[PDB]
């Protein structure tokens, strides 16, 4: 019962963190591309 719950848990934070990590990670690779104070505050 607890086990399947957090199973479903999981599940759902899978999703969200996937595309957060992305955006965060883009964000990291376009401030080390160019190189802006505004890419800086992203």
């Amino acid at each position: 019962t607890i086990e399947e719950q957090a199973k479903t848990f999981l599940d759902k934070f899978n999703h969200e963190a996937e595309d957060l990590f992305y955006q965060s990670s883009l964000a990291s690779w376009n401030y080390n591309t160019n190189i802006t104070e505004e890419n800086v505050q992203n």
